[PDB]
């Protein structure tokens, strides 16, 4: 019941941190990875003899409510124009709210698409996707 | 609570302005961008060595209730025929309702598709999409 | 509130007229257009240099409850067989119910598909689609 | 005060007349109408800019003590089986007892449901509901 | 007034007869019917042009004090287990006590649910519901 | 205490005035308003960070005894048929009986539904509902 | 009349017996059954051609005053925790007080919910619900 | 209201007839046609110069509840095996229930797919599709 | 017993104070809170392994007799129109009548709805609802 | 009869004890449990073959008069703000007044909602709800 | 109503039999067939001249609740590994529950895919698909 | 009813075991297999002459709530980076909760994709997919 002895991670127990600063108003984060597994067959066999890895891929998606002064564009993470070429790789960290320890770390994140939504009677929604070279359970350094 | 200290942008706090004039009866606006990110691999590696940008794309979609005298066709923004070729590029601006400052600016918007809907017991719905060369957080000039 | 000063078009304020005669029991009408916009890139650029129009397309869809004596086949608009080849181009007009002025005019409409639906406990539904060479905000003549 | 100069209508001052003949033993009669009002909102305004009418609906319910020889089924106003399909539209008129002037008139009434109840020691109750197209204070059919 | 010349029916003037035998200790009986009326609207008209019938439904509910030897289960009208599949359709007739003339006749009644209740200091109540195809004022089966 | 120095308002101290004339035989009047408040949550915080307003709504309901000559239909405030489309917006004012000062003012009221009821031995009841854009304590139209 | 020749059953003439022993302090017992009757319609016929049975359901509810030593938990009929998984199906029999003949028998009863209530100045009430497969007027297990 | 003067076709007003015999338990029928319309462009034009028809197609789908003795296989319309090759072309007719006149006629229907569905607690559903060479508003002969 | 040593609180021992001033003529006040508790289940265990908190919610409702000069609108606590956007968060405090000690404190209250009612022979009733972020037994703002 | 030999429990014979101390001024306590029973059907059998348990649920509700110094908030059983996350699971025990034997024991109770009410001339009412994992007739923690 | 005279097949009236043994706990069965119909055109024609059959296909899908001792793998119908190659063709029969006569027979069924589903609080679901060379309305032998 | 005699497997009756250790907080497991069945045709035939198996495939998907200390990454089953290449093949076993006997065994499972989800007010969700060379009803050794 109490957050201390809870055995399953929940939203309030984790914080989205980028470059050592928490991300405010974060709503949902989805991370996906693909090892490019393929099956190896044989002339006189009907089942795969072995499975091998050929290509590694990874993507992390973040959704937020567009802040007035702390949105991605203001923080320099998102790019609306040619400044994307000037942007350097960044690391996205997910840490426990209690101990601040790193749970999942994304290394070399690179933006792929950036989207914003406006509606008459709803809060402004901000969406962005990144591609990371590698992921690890500890900090990069 | 009060609109002055609100930290998250909402619909009522922003205005859709085109050529210095607000857009009336605007319902929803969706903007999307693509940096064309691709992964670079190596002969003796299983993960991307680097990520590069190859193609930049951007689209802005606007939905409105068809005004009797202030719809896109009357304002000269939408084209129903060969007049599209005579239309020059236009800029779409989203500004804060309070300070009128520009939040997101679309430069060189060009129409792609134009749609209208009619129903027996519903308000006439107008939809249109544009493609912009570049986007920035400040005014073009 | 009153229909006279209403600023947004609604279903009751417009009439679907074909060849100078209103279309009865009309339920929904959807019109779509495509300008075939494409982006022009450069060898040493990452963003489109210009946008051009290459192909113009347009389609109008009409849905109705199949009348006993005033359906499309009886009026000579829809074709159930080889008579389609004998059908000449027709113009579809949408006019204000009050002033009868033309709001949107479709020129050279040509049928593409014709469908009908029958159900045990529902009204017979009639659907048809047309392709028009050009569209304008005024009458053809 | 006296009935001839009463300020408001009462139960005995109104007679339910159908097809030129009064309806006997009428216990209650509830008439309902709806205009389907909807609000129109704007991107930059929290308040609704205006209201419009999009769906008109109305119903009339009549309750009576089941007459031995002058009930709805005998008069042909109600239906129990296939005969419903042969029933023509009827008009229900509410007229002043003294002057017989029409107060509320229902045009094009169509039956929706028919209900009956039997009890060991209570008077048999007859209920029926109708749907009408338009209502007016003066008879027109 | 006298029963022989009473203006309306009452509880003791109607007998519930099933398969040629009266039903004893009947407490209540509610018959419901529905025609599934729907409105037909037009693009240019707010009011419904006409109403049509699309779904006919009807139900009859019977409540009784549970007879020691003449309850529904003993007579085979109700069902408790697999025997429901072997039950044939039955007709429920409401006839005048004096003349035995048929007033309301239900054809093709089919059981829907069967309910019973027991209490420490109240008479056992028996309830059952049936669904019939068509109803008429004259017996036909 | 005396009416002139009563601490709170009562039934007879408020007069319902429409278009400069008091409304007679008013029985009840319920005014409802809604701001559509919604909570803003954060990934790392269970509690809602702040609340914002996104959907403003309001309605006013009026109940009266059906006047013989001064009911809503006669005054043109209500509608029974096509005349609803020609009805202009009206303002409902609640004023003090003595000083006639405006207490609650409704601007841009639009009818939603109109209801009537008839009974054998009860006074005819008239009910109607309206939707207004904004409300204020001082008259402005 | 005398109990020995009473026309209908009453509260004290029926005993609730479970597993060969009467249930004491029974206050109420409601048995419900459903056959899932559905109508079969045809394209050219408004009326339902016939009715069929597709979903059989039934439930029995028992209410009692919580016995100090002979309540459901002590007898093992109810469940509070993991012991529910070990409970075998039981049969509930309603028998005549005098002749002990079986009137209503429930086969394969399975517990659905168990409820209890405590109050400062009211007798403790015990409630429980069961689901059975089939019911019959004669015991078979 | 009455079926005689109804202006919109409904399910009960039409009958599905094949080879002069009505189809029982028909639920839904959907017919689709395609004229293969294509646009003709020009070197120095941005809009289609003309529209032409290149390919004619048509399909009719029928859904039914599988009859015990009058399903498609028994009638010889559907084929479960090699007998399909022996089946000759058939004509499907839709006629008004009142006058029996032909509304839509399908000529040279040929089966394409045949499907059946079975479920634990639902009526058996039968589906089949046909392809017809031509369609007309009158009988083939 | 005496008020000074009463075992439990009562109506007159609690004063509703807002912004340092007591609220007069308070009739009722209901405070609701919710933690959004959810159960965590396992594949091999029927029982819920543990419960966690995922959605915190709370509301406070206040009912009063509409003061002539000290109602919510006059004090600026409620809103009728655009002024809602300018309303700052307020705190509602429940304090002991004698010691003025804070018992229940609501922080960051935000209005949700405002309701009023008028009747011919009843005192005017004022109702309003607020949403607060967190609650505590000691004042903090 | 005498309390020492009463056949059933009553209000004063049960004491609500939490963490080894009785709960004073308890007015009501309702405990609910659910097993999520579902029926298993077969293709060829209308009746359900068997029933299984798939979702166990239970809740306990406690109502009390708000103690001045021994209410839930003071004892730390309830929560008003962030302190809910720090609350450990607690067990609620119902014991006999005389022998103190445990009758119903709730294990792992977790708060769901907390409610309070204030009125001008009524005793303050305190309500709270808890969710527990398993229940037993003997204490185990 | 009764199963004997029912005109439409239902689930309970049919049994899924494989190799002379009924399939228990069957939920849904879906069979599909394709005749590979194609249209034949002509140089100087706009409509198909004839329709021919080019390829015959058929598939039957069966869904069940995974039995502990009578699932497909135990019966030798489904294969989890290389034993599929050892499996011989099987015939699936659907027979009337009453007369046991064959309604639809699948000849030479061959498995294509086999799937199983597991969930925390739902019954285990088993799915499998087969391909049959031919289908007939009678038994293979 | 009781778990001992239950004939259909359920979630609580099975355990997800990997490398001899149960998997905690498992929510759903889906396994799919494909035999690559293809039809063999003949020049002078319209139906497949025989069916053969050409390719064997299999996939198992597991969903869990991300444990703080027992998630896949901690157990060494999932890989967030280059450590995937160091991971050896693993076997996933599904066993009966009662007898611990193996029901379905997956041999040589190899990871394909790994995903995690984060949300503001929902439990962290973990998803992963594996590919296995073979499956059997008994243990590998």
């Amino acid at each position: 019941a109490s957050e201390a002895k809870q055995t399953v991670h929940t939203g309030n127990t984790v914080l989205l941190m980028i470059k050592g600063k928490p991300v405010g108003r974060a709503q949902s984060a989805s991370g996906q990875r693909e090892y490019g597994t393929t099956g190896v067959y044989e002339i006189g066999s009907i089942m795969p003899q072995e499975h091998v890895y050929l290509r590694y891929e990874g993507t992390i998606t973040v959704e937020r409510l567009r802040m007035k002064k702390e949105n991605f564009a203001d923080l320099g993470y998102a790019s609306l124009g040619e400044e994307i070429l000037k942007k350097d790789i960044i690391d996205i960290l997910v840490v426990d709210n209690l101990t601040k320890q790193v749970i999942i770390s994304y290394h070399g994140c690179s933006a792929n698409n950036y989207n914003e939504t406006w509606q008459t009677n709803e809060i402004v929604t901000e969406e962005i996707e990144f591609s990371y070279l590698t992921a690890s359970d500890k900090a990069r350094t």
